């Protein structure tokens, strides 16, 4: 679509770049809401397409018509507030509902000029953030992750692509979903929209999950037919790490009986270790709460190697078969070396209630308390605050 003339007022977010030798340096970034959250409408008020579908055929017979008929609305700071997004200093507060309207925001980190996504090169580096998870009950997902979105939102692929990163265009992830727009142009062919994806943090106050999802195609690729499915170009399931799945059920959860208490703030430090040739070989994680380092626990089931980090051997042993077929940890590492976009979001799920994250082997939630209708009876205004985002050398983004 074509942006109107309203003024975009991106919330500011301060973030940090650190090195062992000179500490962490503060800088200015901006947050942009997904293109779809801005509101894409025809002149008469009708929409241009819903998630899961090709864009409205009357409005979008071809790419050029779609660009002219579908209008994206700029978002001023009140529009950002009303979409559940506010910031303050180094803190990003995302709210699931505003005046009982589901806003479920998803946002990306922009460079200081606001014209390009801030491209993070994570292989061989460290990534830390503080988080506040207390208002996320079962069924909620407060996510911090990376996708290999085009840095300019897809503007360079076509003369009809106008939004760019400035208005939040170009989203993709490893599920290869069909969205009405792809790279800022109408998805006339209905391709699924795929790209490598690194889920650093997928969580609620009851359970947390980590999962790299490699794709065999680099950058944003529109799939067709079987390319979009489970035997296609991207690993839908990923190679997961959730302490509850490896039988360490007192590691993370609500209260002082857990190693990491989700009702209070804590720091998440992730280190992407590379070998001598520069390939990614392992993903490590540790936590800081009350000034103590809390190391991840070693696998506590029979089968996988007795370690506390992700590697190819841990993935093969715990059944991540598409991950291994698509290249495993090296493949994810390549995407992460080309550079990826940081995405933050909050959501729930009517279809499965986030079962994979916090039910059965994955956590302590029963089978219905994660239903959107029951979540509000536990927490009327589910939300998450991410803050103090620090990117740098291994050993430099956090400390005790
Ligand atoms: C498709 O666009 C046409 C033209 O504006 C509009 O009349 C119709 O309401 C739209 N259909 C949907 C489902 O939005
Ligand atoms: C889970 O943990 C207990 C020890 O806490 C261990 O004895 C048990 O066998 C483990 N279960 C599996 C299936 O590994």
């Amino acid at each position: 679509q074509t942006p109107d003339k309203a003024k975009e007022q991106h919330p500011k977010l301060e973030t940090y770049r650190c090195t062992k030798a000179s500490g962490c340096k503060k800088q200015t970034n901006y947050i942009v809401a997904d293109a779809g959250i801005h509101g894409i409408r025809q002149k008469n008020g009708a929409g241009c397409g819903d998630w899961g579908q090709k864009p409205n055929a009357t409005a979008c017979p071809d790419e050029a018509s779609c660009a002219k008929n579908c209008i994206l609305s700029g978002m001023d700071s009140n529009a950002y507030k009303n979409a559940g997004i506010t910031t303050s200093g180094n803190k990003l507060r995302l709210q699931q509902l505003i005046n009982n309207q589901l806003v479920s925001p998803r946002v990306y980190l922009l460079e200081e000029n606001k014209k390009k996504y801030e491209m993070l090169h994570l292989t061989g580096t460290e990534f830390s953030f503080d988080v506040e998870m207390e208002k996320l009950p079962c069924g909620m997902n407060g996510a911090l992750y990376l996708s290999e979105m085009p840095q300019d939102g897809g503007k360079s692929t076509s003369r009809n692509s106008k939004a760019g990163a400035y208005y939040g265009a170009g989203y993709c992830d490893a599920q290869c979903y069909v969205t009405p727009f792809i790279n800022g142009v109408g998805n006339i062919k209905g391709q699924g929209v795929c790209c490598n994806e690194l889920d650093i943090w997928e969580a609620n106050s009851r359970a947390t999950h980590i999962a790299p999802h490699p794709c065999s195609k680099p950058g944003l690729y529109g799939c067709t037919g079987d390319e979009c499915g489970s035997s296609g170009i991207c690993d839908k399931a990923g190679c997961g790490w959730n302490h509850n799945r490896i039988n360490v059920t007192d590691f993370y959860g609500r209260g002082k009986q857990y190693k990491v208490d989700s009702t209070r703030k804590f720091t998440v430090t992730s280190q992407f270790v590379a070998n001598k040739q520069g390939d990614l070989i392992e993903l490590h994680r540790h936590y800081i709460q009350d000034n103590k380092v809390i190391e991840s626990a070693v696998v506590n089931i029979s089968g996988p190697p007795k370690i506390n980090f992700i590697n190819d051997k841990y993935c093969a042993a715990t059944g991540a078969n598409e991950y291994m077929r698509l290249g495993g940890t090296k493949q994810m590492g390549d995407a992460m070396s080309r550079g990826m976009v940081l995405a933050m979001s909050v959501w729930w799920s009517e279809g499965d209630f986030m079962a994979w994250l916090d039910q059965g082997v994955a956590g302590p939630c029963d089978a219905t308390e994660g239903d959107p209708k029951n979540i509000v009876k536990v927490q009327p205004n589910p939300e998450v605050t991410f803050s103090n985002i620090r990117i740098g050398e291994i050993g430099s983004t956090s400390s005790v």
